[PDB]
Protein backbone atom coordinates (compact mmCIF):
# COMPACT_ATOMS: atom_id res chain seq x y z
CA UNK A 1 0.00 0.00 0.00
CA UNK A 2 3.08 2.12 0.02
CA UNK A 3 4.87 2.98 3.39
CA UNK A 4 7.69 4.96 5.20
CA UNK A 5 11.37 3.59 7.14
CA UNK A 6 11.67 5.23 9.91
CA UNK A 7 15.13 5.91 11.91
CA UNK A 8 14.96 7.16 15.47
CA UNK A 9 18.17 8.94 16.91
CA UNK A 10 21.52 7.38 16.84
CA UNK A 11 25.39 7.91 17.50
CA UNK A 12 27.89 10.33 15.62
CA UNK A 13 30.93 10.57 18.26
CA UNK A 14 27.76 11.38 20.37
CA UNK A 15 24.45 10.34 21.14
CA UNK A 16 21.79 11.94 18.13
CA UNK A 17 18.36 13.36 18.56
CA UNK A 18 17.02 13.14 14.51
CA UNK A 19 14.02 11.29 14.05
CA UNK A 20 14.25 10.64 10.13
CA UNK A 21 12.10 9.04 7.10
CA UNK A 22 12.77 7.29 4.05
CA UNK A 23 10.71 6.23 1.29
CA UNK A 24 11.61 3.78 -1.50
CA UNK A 25 9.08 4.43 -3.62
CA UNK A 26 10.65 7.78 -4.82
CA UNK A 27 14.05 7.40 -2.86
CA UNK A 28 13.75 10.50 -0.69
CA UNK A 29 14.34 11.55 2.91
CA UNK A 30 11.67 13.91 5.51
CA UNK A 31 12.82 15.14 8.59
CA UNK A 32 10.50 14.54 11.23
CA UNK A 33 10.12 15.80 15.07
CA UNK A 34 13.14 15.33 16.89
CA UNK A 35 13.80 12.87 20.05
CA UNK A 36 12.89 14.70 23.20
CA UNK A 37 16.26 13.43 24.93
CA UNK A 38 19.21 12.22 22.54
CA UNK A 39 19.65 8.06 23.05
CA UNK A 40 21.90 5.98 21.08
CA UNK A 41 22.07 2.51 21.01
CA UNK A 42 17.84 1.90 21.59
CA UNK A 43 15.46 -0.28 19.17
CA UNK A 44 12.36 0.75 17.48
CA UNK A 45 9.47 -0.61 16.43
CA UNK A 46 5.52 -0.16 15.08
CA UNK A 47 2.55 -1.34 17.56
CA UNK A 48 -0.63 0.15 16.11
CA UNK A 49 0.72 2.23 13.56
CA UNK A 50 2.35 3.93 15.97
CA UNK A 51 6.31 4.02 16.57
CA UNK A 52 7.87 3.38 20.01
CA UNK A 53 11.72 3.82 20.83
CA UNK A 54 12.62 1.98 23.47
CA UNK A 55 16.21 2.25 26.03
CA UNK A 56 19.33 2.69 24.62
CA UNK A 57 22.16 5.23 26.54
CA UNK A 58 22.60 9.04 26.14
CA UNK A 59 26.26 9.78 25.71
CA UNK A 60 27.95 12.97 25.40
CA UNK A 61 30.74 14.73 26.93
CA UNK A 62 28.56 16.19 29.62
CA UNK A 63 27.98 12.70 30.89
CA UNK A 64 26.66 9.90 29.90
CA UNK A 65 23.66 7.96 31.35
CA UNK A 66 21.44 4.71 30.36
CA UNK A 67 17.35 4.93 29.88
CA UNK A 68 14.66 3.18 30.22
CA UNK A 69 12.61 5.62 28.47
CA UNK A 70 9.73 4.88 26.60
CA UNK A 71 8.51 6.65 24.09
CA UNK A 72 5.98 6.70 21.55
CA UNK A 73 5.75 8.90 18.55
CA UNK A 74 2.66 9.34 16.23
CA UNK A 75 3.59 9.94 12.42
CA UNK A 76 -0.37 11.74 12.05
CA UNK A 77 0.66 14.24 14.53
CA UNK A 78 4.36 14.45 14.48
CA UNK A 79 4.70 14.25 17.91
CA UNK A 80 5.94 12.54 20.83
CA UNK A 81 4.86 11.08 24.44
CA UNK A 82 6.81 9.21 27.21
CA UNK A 83 5.08 6.20 28.10
CA UNK A 84 5.25 4.22 31.07
CA UNK A 85 9.18 3.15 31.83
CA UNK A 86 10.70 0.27 31.87
CA UNK A 87 11.73 -1.67 35.08
CA UNK A 88 15.37 -1.25 34.70
CA UNK A 89 17.72 0.80 32.03
CA UNK A 90 18.90 -1.13 29.37
CA UNK A 91 21.48 0.17 26.77
CA UNK A 92 21.88 -2.20 23.51
CA UNK A 93 19.39 -3.80 24.06
CA UNK A 94 17.06 -5.66 21.56
CA UNK A 95 13.47 -5.48 21.08
CA UNK A 96 10.05 -8.16 19.45
CA UNK A 97 6.56 -7.88 19.63
CA UNK A 98 4.15 -10.38 19.75
CA UNK A 99 0.45 -9.99 19.44
CA UNK A 100 0.52 -6.42 20.15
CA UNK A 101 3.08 -6.68 23.04
CA UNK A 102 6.28 -5.22 23.51
CA UNK A 103 9.63 -7.76 24.59
CA UNK A 104 12.51 -5.85 25.37
CA UNK A 105 15.45 -8.46 25.91
CA UNK A 106 18.91 -7.83 28.26
CA UNK A 107 20.85 -4.87 27.37
CA UNK A 108 23.51 -2.66 29.60
CA UNK A 109 22.86 -0.68 32.91
CA UNK A 110 26.24 0.27 34.81
CA UNK A 111 28.18 -2.77 34.42
CA UNK A 112 25.57 -4.98 35.10
CA UNK A 113 24.62 -6.92 31.80
CA UNK A 114 20.79 -7.92 32.28
CA UNK A 115 19.35 -10.83 31.26
CA UNK A 116 15.75 -10.06 31.96
CA UNK A 117 12.94 -9.71 29.71
CA UNK A 118 9.63 -7.56 30.22
CA UNK A 119 6.47 -7.41 27.95
CA UNK A 120 5.17 -3.57 27.83
CA UNK A 121 1.23 -3.92 27.02
CA UNK A 122 -0.01 -0.86 25.33
CA UNK A 123 -3.36 -1.14 25.59
CA UNK A 124 -2.79 -0.63 29.74
CA UNK A 125 0.76 1.23 29.51
CA UNK A 126 2.03 -1.25 31.61
CA UNK A 127 5.58 -3.17 32.17
CA UNK A 128 4.77 -6.79 33.44
CA UNK A 129 8.13 -8.41 33.99
CA UNK A 130 8.90 -12.21 32.04
CA UNK A 131 11.08 -15.16 32.52
CA UNK A 132 14.98 -14.19 31.69
CA UNK A 133 16.79 -16.25 29.27
CA UNK A 134 19.57 -18.54 29.52
CA UNK A 135 22.57 -16.01 28.70
CA UNK A 136 23.14 -12.43 29.80
CA UNK A 137 22.98 -10.59 26.21
CA UNK A 138 24.01 -7.09 25.25
CA UNK A 139 23.83 -5.73 22.20
CA UNK A 140 21.76 -8.51 20.79
CA UNK A 141 19.73 -9.17 17.74
CA UNK A 142 15.75 -10.21 18.13
CA UNK A 143 13.11 -12.09 15.47
CA UNK A 144 10.05 -13.05 15.96
CA UNK A 145 8.96 -15.63 14.20
CA UNK A 146 5.85 -18.05 14.74
CA UNK A 147 4.64 -16.51 17.78
CA UNK A 148 8.33 -17.30 19.24
CA UNK A 149 10.70 -14.70 19.90
CA UNK A 150 15.13 -15.39 19.01
CA UNK A 151 17.33 -13.82 21.08
CA UNK A 152 20.77 -13.69 18.83
CA UNK A 153 24.42 -13.48 19.02
CA UNK A 154 25.26 -10.77 21.89
CA UNK A 155 27.58 -10.09 24.73
CA UNK A 156 27.37 -11.39 27.93
CA UNK A 157 30.36 -8.72 29.81
CA UNK A 158 33.28 -11.30 29.76
CA UNK A 159 33.07 -12.45 26.06
CA UNK A 160 31.31 -12.08 22.77
CA UNK A 161 28.64 -14.42 22.21
CA UNK A 162 27.46 -16.57 19.28
CA UNK A 163 24.92 -18.43 20.78
CA UNK A 164 20.80 -18.35 20.41
CA UNK A 165 17.84 -19.04 22.36
CA UNK A 166 14.13 -19.04 21.67
CA UNK A 167 11.44 -17.82 23.65
CA UNK A 168 8.09 -19.71 23.80
CA UNK A 169 5.62 -16.52 24.91
CA UNK A 170 2.58 -19.09 25.73
CA UNK A 171 5.02 -21.42 27.96
CA UNK A 172 6.85 -18.47 28.98
CA UNK A 173 10.24 -20.98 28.66
CA UNK A 174 13.85 -20.32 27.50
CA UNK A 175 15.70 -22.97 25.34
CA UNK A 176 18.70 -22.18 23.86
CA UNK A 177 19.05 -23.22 19.46
CA UNK A 178 21.84 -24.26 17.27
CA UNK A 179 24.96 -21.59 17.31
CA UNK A 180 26.09 -19.31 14.99
CA UNK A 181 29.26 -19.91 12.47
CA UNK A 182 30.28 -17.02 13.81
CA UNK A 183 30.72 -14.52 16.85
CA UNK A 184 28.35 -11.94 16.25
CA UNK A 185 27.81 -9.17 18.83
CA UNK A 186 25.64 -5.84 17.78
CA UNK A 187 24.93 -7.55 14.50
CA UNK A 188 21.26 -7.22 12.51
CA UNK A 189 18.52 -9.34 12.96
CA UNK A 190 15.46 -9.71 11.62
CA UNK A 191 12.96 -12.59 9.60
CA UNK A 192 12.52 -13.30 5.81
CA UNK A 193 9.76 -15.59 5.07
CA UNK A 194 10.76 -18.44 7.27
CA UNK A 195 14.97 -17.28 8.13
CA UNK A 196 16.65 -15.36 10.65
CA UNK A 197 19.36 -13.47 8.99
CA UNK A 198 21.99 -11.99 11.05
CA UNK A 199 24.05 -9.66 9.85
CA UNK A 200 27.37 -7.82 10.67
CA UNK A 201 28.05 -7.47 14.45
CA UNK A 202 31.65 -7.07 15.85
CA UNK A 203 33.67 -10.66 16.91
CA UNK A 204 36.22 -9.37 19.10
CA UNK A 205 39.26 -8.28 16.49
CA UNK A 206 37.32 -7.26 13.74
CA UNK A 207 33.87 -5.50 12.23
CA UNK A 208 31.67 -8.35 10.47
CA UNK A 209 30.55 -8.28 6.72
CA UNK A 210 29.60 -11.86 6.60
CA UNK A 211 25.73 -12.51 7.00
CA UNK A 212 23.94 -15.84 7.22
CA UNK A 213 20.02 -17.19 8.08
CA UNK A 214 18.21 -19.87 10.31
CA UNK A 215 15.80 -22.15 8.92
CA UNK A 216 13.73 -23.62 11.38
CA UNK A 217 12.80 -26.12 9.58
CA UNK A 218 16.23 -27.21 9.16
CA UNK A 219 18.05 -25.81 12.51
CA UNK A 220 20.95 -24.94 10.63
CA UNK A 221 22.80 -21.60 9.89
CA UNK A 222 23.83 -21.22 6.24
CA UNK A 223 25.94 -18.28 4.95
CA UNK A 224 24.50 -15.97 2.57
CA UNK A 225 26.16 -12.94 0.48
CA UNK A 226 27.66 -10.74 2.63
CA UNK A 227 27.35 -6.73 2.62
CA UNK A 228 29.85 -4.31 0.65
CA UNK A 229 30.35 -2.71 3.96
CA UNK A 230 31.81 -4.09 7.09
CA UNK A 231 29.62 -2.57 10.09
CA UNK A 232 28.75 -3.16 13.49
CA UNK A 233 25.17 -1.78 15.61
CA UNK A 234 23.42 -1.27 12.17
CA UNK A 235 19.70 -0.57 11.71
CA UNK A 236 18.35 -3.76 10.16
CA UNK A 237 14.31 -3.65 8.41
CA UNK A 238 12.18 -5.37 5.97
CA UNK A 239 10.10 -3.53 3.43
CA UNK A 240 8.24 -5.52 0.24
CA UNK A 241 11.04 -8.31 0.21
CA UNK A 242 13.94 -6.86 1.53
CA UNK A 243 16.47 -6.69 4.07
CA UNK A 244 17.34 -2.66 4.31
CA UNK A 245 20.34 -2.21 6.30
CA UNK A 246 20.94 1.76 7.91
CA UNK A 247 24.52 2.99 8.72
CA UNK A 248 26.87 1.46 11.66
CA UNK A 249 30.73 1.59 12.22
CA UNK A 250 33.13 0.25 9.64
CA UNK A 251 36.27 0.25 12.70
CA UNK A 252 36.92 3.44 11.21
CA UNK A 253 34.20 5.74 10.04
CA UNK A 254 30.23 5.31 10.61
CA UNK A 255 28.58 4.76 7.50
CA UNK A 256 25.37 6.37 5.82
CA UNK A 257 25.35 3.98 3.39
CA UNK A 258 22.09 1.93 3.08
CA UNK A 259 22.39 -1.82 1.55
CA UNK A 260 19.48 -3.37 0.18
CA UNK A 261 19.06 -7.11 -0.03
CA UNK A 262 16.98 -9.12 -2.87
CA UNK A 263 16.49 -12.64 -1.59
CA UNK A 264 15.34 -13.84 -5.15
CA UNK A 265 19.19 -12.44 -6.79
CA UNK A 266 20.90 -13.16 -3.73
CA UNK A 267 22.78 -9.47 -4.03
CA UNK A 268 23.42 -6.46 -2.02
CA UNK A 269 23.36 -3.24 -3.47
CA UNK A 270 23.86 0.50 -2.15
CA UNK A 271 20.40 2.22 -2.01
CA UNK A 272 20.54 5.56 -0.52
CA UNK A 273 22.90 7.47 1.78
CA UNK A 274 21.75 8.99 4.95
CA UNK A 275 22.12 12.39 6.20
CA UNK A 276 24.56 12.31 8.33
CA UNK A 277 27.03 9.26 9.56
CA UNK A 278 25.72 7.50 12.37
CA UNK A 279 25.53 3.69 14.38
CA UNK A 280 23.15 2.74 17.15
CA UNK A 281 20.27 3.53 15.43
CA UNK A 282 16.57 1.82 15.84
CA UNK A 283 14.91 1.23 12.77
CA UNK A 284 10.78 0.61 11.84
CA UNK A 285 8.37 0.94 9.20
CA UNK A 286 4.98 2.48 8.83
CA UNK B 1 57.38 37.44 39.63
CA UNK B 2 56.29 36.66 35.90
CA UNK B 3 53.14 33.90 36.04
CA UNK B 4 51.36 31.88 33.20
CA UNK B 5 48.39 30.04 33.02
CA UNK B 6 48.84 27.00 31.36
CA UNK B 7 45.88 25.04 29.68
CA UNK B 8 47.32 20.96 29.43
CA UNK B 9 44.79 19.10 26.78
CA UNK B 10 41.08 18.68 26.37
CA UNK B 11 38.98 16.95 24.31
CA UNK B 12 36.97 18.57 20.63
CA UNK B 13 37.03 15.59 18.48
CA UNK B 14 39.52 13.27 20.45
CA UNK B 15 41.96 13.60 23.13
CA UNK B 16 44.46 16.46 21.90
CA UNK B 17 47.90 17.04 23.35
CA UNK B 18 48.23 20.90 23.43
CA UNK B 19 50.33 22.00 26.39
CA UNK B 20 49.64 26.23 25.94
CA UNK B 21 50.28 28.64 28.17
CA UNK B 22 48.42 32.63 27.99
CA UNK B 23 50.08 34.84 29.61
CA UNK B 24 47.81 38.22 30.59
CA UNK B 25 50.63 40.33 31.22
CA UNK B 26 50.22 40.68 27.25
CA UNK B 27 46.92 38.89 26.70
CA UNK B 28 49.50 36.42 24.17
CA UNK B 29 49.50 32.65 23.90
CA UNK B 30 52.73 30.61 23.87
CA UNK B 31 52.60 26.79 22.45
CA UNK B 32 54.50 24.22 24.70
CA UNK B 33 56.02 20.75 24.06
CA UNK B 34 52.94 18.56 23.75
CA UNK B 35 51.61 15.90 25.97
CA UNK B 36 53.56 12.85 26.08
CA UNK B 37 50.38 10.95 25.56
CA UNK B 38 46.79 12.42 24.37
CA UNK B 39 44.72 13.32 27.28
CA UNK B 40 40.83 14.47 28.37
CA UNK B 41 39.26 14.87 31.97
CA UNK B 42 42.64 15.45 33.42
CA UNK B 43 43.74 17.84 36.53
CA UNK B 44 46.54 19.89 36.31
CA UNK B 45 48.53 21.57 38.98
CA UNK B 46 51.89 22.93 39.91
CA UNK B 47 54.29 21.67 42.62
CA UNK B 48 57.68 23.12 43.52
CA UNK B 49 57.19 24.86 40.44
CA UNK B 50 56.75 22.06 38.85
CA UNK B 51 53.83 21.15 36.60
CA UNK B 52 51.89 17.60 36.78
CA UNK B 53 48.65 16.57 35.13
CA UNK B 54 46.69 13.76 36.04
CA UNK B 55 44.78 10.74 34.95
CA UNK B 56 42.05 11.76 32.37
CA UNK B 57 41.27 9.56 29.55
CA UNK B 58 42.51 9.32 25.93
CA UNK B 59 39.70 8.83 23.56
CA UNK B 60 39.58 8.12 20.06
CA UNK B 61 38.13 6.05 17.47
CA UNK B 62 40.69 3.59 17.80
CA UNK B 63 39.37 2.74 21.51
CA UNK B 64 39.33 4.60 24.54
CA UNK B 65 41.24 4.25 27.72
CA UNK B 66 41.39 5.88 31.00
CA UNK B 67 44.79 6.45 32.39
CA UNK B 68 46.59 6.21 35.58
CA UNK B 69 49.20 8.65 34.15
CA UNK B 70 51.22 11.00 36.28
CA UNK B 71 53.42 12.85 34.13
CA UNK B 72 55.42 15.74 35.28
CA UNK B 73 56.45 19.14 33.21
CA UNK B 74 59.03 21.69 33.89
CA UNK B 75 58.94 24.85 31.83
CA UNK B 76 62.78 24.75 32.39
CA UNK B 77 63.71 22.58 30.26
CA UNK B 78 59.97 22.37 28.00
CA UNK B 79 60.22 18.90 29.04
CA UNK B 80 57.59 15.98 30.12
CA UNK B 81 58.82 13.09 32.15
CA UNK B 82 56.48 10.24 33.33
CA UNK B 83 56.29 9.78 37.05
CA UNK B 84 55.32 6.95 39.37
CA UNK B 85 51.86 6.22 37.84
CA UNK B 86 48.51 6.21 40.32
CA UNK B 87 47.22 3.11 41.50
CA UNK B 88 44.34 3.08 39.11
CA UNK B 89 42.97 4.91 36.60
CA UNK B 90 40.80 8.12 37.21
CA UNK B 91 38.53 9.27 34.34
CA UNK B 92 36.51 12.85 35.43
CA UNK B 93 39.30 12.69 38.35
CA UNK B 94 40.51 16.20 41.02
CA UNK B 95 43.42 17.27 42.32
CA UNK B 96 44.33 18.91 44.88
CA UNK B 97 47.70 20.01 46.89
CA UNK B 98 48.81 19.97 50.57
CA UNK B 99 51.81 21.07 51.96
CA UNK B 100 54.00 20.06 48.89
CA UNK B 101 51.52 16.62 48.14
CA UNK B 102 49.19 15.41 45.70
CA UNK B 103 45.62 14.46 46.58
CA UNK B 104 43.88 12.83 43.56
CA UNK B 105 40.14 12.21 44.62
CA UNK B 106 37.78 10.00 42.81
CA UNK B 107 36.78 10.11 39.10
CA UNK B 108 35.99 7.18 36.68
CA UNK B 109 37.17 3.53 35.19
CA UNK B 110 35.09 1.78 33.14
CA UNK B 111 32.15 1.53 34.99
CA UNK B 112 33.95 1.93 38.39
CA UNK B 113 32.70 4.86 39.67
CA UNK B 114 35.87 5.42 42.50
CA UNK B 115 36.04 7.09 45.96
CA UNK B 116 38.94 6.64 47.01
CA UNK B 117 41.79 8.99 47.94
CA UNK B 118 45.61 9.19 46.88
CA UNK B 119 48.32 11.24 48.05
CA UNK B 120 51.65 11.57 45.66
CA UNK B 121 54.54 12.24 47.48
CA UNK B 122 56.99 13.90 44.88
CA UNK B 123 59.64 14.17 47.57
CA UNK B 124 60.01 9.93 46.85
CA UNK B 125 58.03 9.68 43.93
CA UNK B 126 56.03 7.54 45.43
CA UNK B 127 51.75 6.91 45.80
CA UNK B 128 49.99 6.22 49.34
CA UNK B 129 46.27 5.18 49.00
CA UNK B 130 44.96 7.77 51.85
CA UNK B 131 40.78 7.15 53.40
CA UNK B 132 38.03 7.44 50.75
CA UNK B 133 35.32 9.83 50.81
CA UNK B 134 31.85 9.15 51.76
CA UNK B 135 30.16 9.04 48.37
CA UNK B 136 31.48 7.88 45.17
CA UNK B 137 32.33 11.11 43.19
CA UNK B 138 33.57 11.44 39.17
CA UNK B 139 33.85 14.83 37.73
CA UNK B 140 34.54 15.83 40.85
CA UNK B 141 35.93 19.64 41.72
CA UNK B 142 38.35 19.68 44.41
CA UNK B 143 39.24 22.63 46.46
CA UNK B 144 42.28 23.57 49.12
CA UNK B 145 41.68 25.49 51.72
CA UNK B 146 42.84 25.34 55.63
CA UNK B 147 45.42 22.94 54.59
CA UNK B 148 42.20 21.03 54.47
CA UNK B 149 40.44 19.56 50.72
CA UNK B 150 36.99 19.67 50.03
CA UNK B 151 35.45 17.44 47.20
CA UNK B 152 32.33 19.31 45.37
CA UNK B 153 29.72 18.43 43.16
CA UNK B 154 30.60 15.25 41.02
CA UNK B 155 28.24 12.26 40.25
CA UNK B 156 28.27 8.96 41.91
CA UNK B 157 26.67 6.89 38.44
CA UNK B 158 23.07 6.95 39.70
CA UNK B 159 22.22 10.39 40.50
CA UNK B 160 24.28 13.68 39.77
CA UNK B 161 25.55 15.20 43.22
CA UNK B 162 24.70 18.33 44.53
CA UNK B 163 26.68 17.62 48.22
CA UNK B 164 30.51 18.52 49.23
CA UNK B 165 32.87 16.52 51.56
CA UNK B 166 36.02 17.63 53.54
CA UNK B 167 39.15 15.74 54.83
CA UNK B 168 40.99 16.71 57.50
CA UNK B 169 44.43 15.70 56.15
CA UNK B 170 46.27 15.73 59.95
CA UNK B 171 43.31 13.13 61.38
CA UNK B 172 43.00 11.32 58.17
CA UNK B 173 39.37 11.48 57.91
CA UNK B 174 35.79 12.63 55.87
CA UNK B 175 33.10 14.45 57.02
CA UNK B 176 30.01 15.84 54.89
CA UNK B 177 29.82 19.79 54.42
CA UNK B 178 26.14 21.98 53.56
CA UNK B 179 25.20 20.91 50.01
CA UNK B 180 25.07 23.58 47.61
CA UNK B 181 21.73 25.13 45.90
CA UNK B 182 22.71 23.35 43.07
CA UNK B 183 23.10 19.81 41.11
CA UNK B 184 26.60 20.57 39.72
CA UNK B 185 28.59 17.43 37.97
CA UNK B 186 32.38 19.03 36.02
CA UNK B 187 32.05 22.47 37.79
CA UNK B 188 34.71 24.63 37.69
CA UNK B 189 35.79 24.34 41.64
CA UNK B 190 38.47 26.76 43.42
CA UNK B 191 39.61 29.12 46.18
CA UNK B 192 39.57 32.97 46.42
CA UNK B 193 39.69 34.42 49.62
CA UNK B 194 38.18 31.94 51.72
CA UNK B 195 35.18 31.39 49.33
CA UNK B 196 34.85 28.31 47.75
CA UNK B 197 33.43 28.74 43.93
CA UNK B 198 31.48 26.26 41.68
CA UNK B 199 30.76 27.51 38.56
CA UNK B 200 28.63 25.56 35.70
CA UNK B 201 29.12 21.87 35.32
CA UNK B 202 25.87 19.41 34.24
CA UNK B 203 22.88 18.67 36.56
CA UNK B 204 20.99 16.78 34.29
CA UNK B 205 18.61 18.75 32.10
CA UNK B 206 20.98 21.61 31.24
CA UNK B 207 24.00 22.50 31.13
CA UNK B 208 25.02 25.35 33.72
CA UNK B 209 25.77 28.83 33.69
CA UNK B 210 25.44 29.82 37.42
CA UNK B 211 27.80 30.57 39.87
CA UNK B 212 27.73 30.05 43.81
CA UNK B 213 30.48 30.03 46.55
CA UNK B 214 30.45 29.09 50.07
CA UNK B 215 32.27 30.32 53.21
CA UNK B 216 33.81 28.03 55.91
CA UNK B 217 33.19 30.61 58.61
CA UNK B 218 29.14 30.81 57.58
CA UNK B 219 28.38 27.31 56.20
CA UNK B 220 26.08 28.88 53.53
CA UNK B 221 26.14 28.41 49.58
CA UNK B 222 25.48 32.06 48.06
CA UNK B 223 24.18 32.62 44.24
CA UNK B 224 26.57 35.31 42.52
CA UNK B 225 26.66 36.26 39.14
CA UNK B 226 26.20 34.24 36.30
CA UNK B 227 28.64 33.34 33.37
CA UNK B 228 28.34 34.89 29.54
CA UNK B 229 27.92 31.22 28.40
CA UNK B 230 26.58 27.88 29.79
CA UNK B 231 29.33 25.33 30.20
CA UNK B 232 30.25 22.04 31.85
CA UNK B 233 33.63 20.63 32.01
CA UNK B 234 36.00 23.90 32.04
CA UNK B 235 39.27 24.55 33.26
CA UNK B 236 39.18 27.04 36.18
CA UNK B 237 41.99 28.92 37.70
CA UNK B 238 42.85 32.36 39.70
CA UNK B 239 45.38 35.05 38.48
CA UNK B 240 45.98 37.93 40.72
CA UNK B 241 42.79 37.92 42.30
CA UNK B 242 40.44 36.67 39.73
CA UNK B 243 38.97 33.85 38.01
CA UNK B 244 39.35 32.35 34.86
CA UNK B 245 37.12 30.14 33.63
CA UNK B 246 39.07 27.94 29.91
CA UNK B 247 36.85 26.43 27.62
CA UNK B 248 33.52 23.84 28.09
CA UNK B 249 30.62 22.35 26.14
CA UNK B 250 27.80 24.53 25.84
CA UNK B 251 25.39 21.71 24.76
CA UNK B 252 26.32 22.47 21.04
CA UNK B 253 29.65 23.84 20.73
CA UNK B 254 33.06 23.45 22.42
CA UNK B 255 34.14 26.67 23.59
CA UNK B 256 36.95 28.93 23.37
CA UNK B 257 36.04 31.69 25.11
CA UNK B 258 37.66 32.48 28.30
CA UNK B 259 35.72 34.68 30.56
CA UNK B 260 37.36 36.67 34.08
CA UNK B 261 35.50 37.08 37.22
CA UNK B 262 36.34 40.32 39.25
CA UNK B 263 35.09 39.90 42.80
CA UNK B 264 35.34 43.14 43.38
CA UNK B 265 32.37 44.05 41.01
CA UNK B 266 31.15 40.46 40.90
CA UNK B 267 30.96 40.87 36.48
CA UNK B 268 32.00 38.52 34.10
CA UNK B 269 33.86 39.51 31.17
CA UNK B 270 35.71 37.75 28.06
CA UNK B 271 39.16 38.33 28.48
CA UNK B 272 40.27 35.94 25.27
CA UNK B 273 39.93 33.23 23.03
CA UNK B 274 41.37 30.05 22.53
CA UNK B 275 43.45 28.61 19.46
CA UNK B 276 41.04 25.68 19.30
CA UNK B 277 37.58 25.16 21.16
CA UNK B 278 37.78 22.09 23.78
CA UNK B 279 36.80 20.73 26.88
CA UNK B 280 37.82 18.10 29.83
CA UNK B 281 41.09 20.17 30.28
CA UNK B 282 43.13 21.20 33.27
CA UNK B 283 44.74 24.09 34.30
CA UNK B 284 47.24 25.70 36.47
CA UNK B 285 49.29 28.77 37.22
CA UNK B 286 53.36 28.95 37.35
Amino acid sequence: VGRLIYTAGGYFRQSLSYLEAYNPSDGTWLRLADLQVPRSGLAGCVVGGLLYAVGGRNNSPDGNTDSSALDCYNPMTNQWSPCAPMSVPRNRIGVGVIDGHIYAVGGSHGCIHHNSVERYEPERDEWHLVAPMLTRRIGVGVAVLNRLLYAVGGFDGTNRLNSAECYYPERNEWRMITAMNTIRSGAGVCVLHNCIYAAGGYDGQDQLNSVERYDVETETWTFVAPMKHRRSALGITVHQGRIYVLGGYDGHTFLDSVECYDPDTDTWSEVTRMTSGRSGVGVAVT
